Order: structure tokens, then sequence, then C-alpha cells
């Protein structure tokens, strides 16, 4: 599924991401834009051989099981394929554990490089929330 901007904003809000760990909804929509372009089926291979899955590009190195990332963990206790679903529940549940891990949204390097400190409120501008 390719979400619309306000569509994803509404789905993240319903799943309790708005201001989760103090991160306004626009931070989460910004991160999704640059991680996945709002495509739930997005997958990208890392140099270390781990893969990033779904709207928030959650890494098989720690958070999900894909069966092909040696010495990795599955801290969200999910198959990585669950992060590609048109239903974002699994991605949002796992993102709550990642952002709780001590470094907030800096875990998403594209958030740090492209969203952090910017006018993230613009990402939810005009959305009926
Ligand atoms: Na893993």
């Amino acid at each position: 599924k390719v979400f619309g901007r306000c569509e994803l904003a509404a789905a993240m809000k319903r799943h309790g991401l708005d201001n989760y760990r103090g991160y306004s909804l626009g931070n989460w929509v910004c991160a999704a834009k640059f991680e996945s372009n709002f495509n739930t089926q997005a997958t990208n291979r890392n140099t270390d051989g781990s893969t990033d899955y779904g709207i928030l590009q959650i890494n098989s190195r720690w958070w999900c099981n894909d069966g092909r990332t040696p010495g990795s963990r599955n801290l969200c206790n999910i198959p990585c394929s669950a992060l590609l679903s048109s239903d974002i529940t699994a991605s949002v549940n796992c993102a709550k554990k990642i952002v709780s891990d001590g470094n907030g949204m800096n875990a998403w390097v594209a958030w740090r490089n492209r969203c952090k400190g910017t006018d993230v409120q613009a990402w939810i501008r005009g959305c009926r929330l």
C-alpha cells in the first residue's frame, strides 16, 4: 500500500504515535516519507546484510526475523514480512519499542539527517486529524 500523507498521519495517530516518547506526529510522517515514501512494501538491503522493512524501514539486525541476518535479534517478536502489511499495526508497535531504546528517533538515520530540527509540523499541514 502507498499511503497518502494525511492518510498515514491519521493511521499513526489512531495507533498512538502522535507525541509518543515526545515525538509529534509530523516527526513520524517525515521519517516515513524519507524511509519508504509511505510505501508499506519498501525493502532495502544494508551493507551488513541485514534488511530494512516497511514504512519505517525497521532493520532485521535487531527488531524482526527474516531468517537471513546471522547473529541478529527479533526484539519485536515478528517476522519482518509483517512490516510490509497494508495494516501498519506491526510497524507502529515495533517503532514504539525502537524509539524507547534510549536514542529516541535518532535510530532512524534519515530522521536525524532530514527531519530532525526541521518544520516537521508541515507534514501534517491541511490534514483532518
Ligand atoms: Na533478526
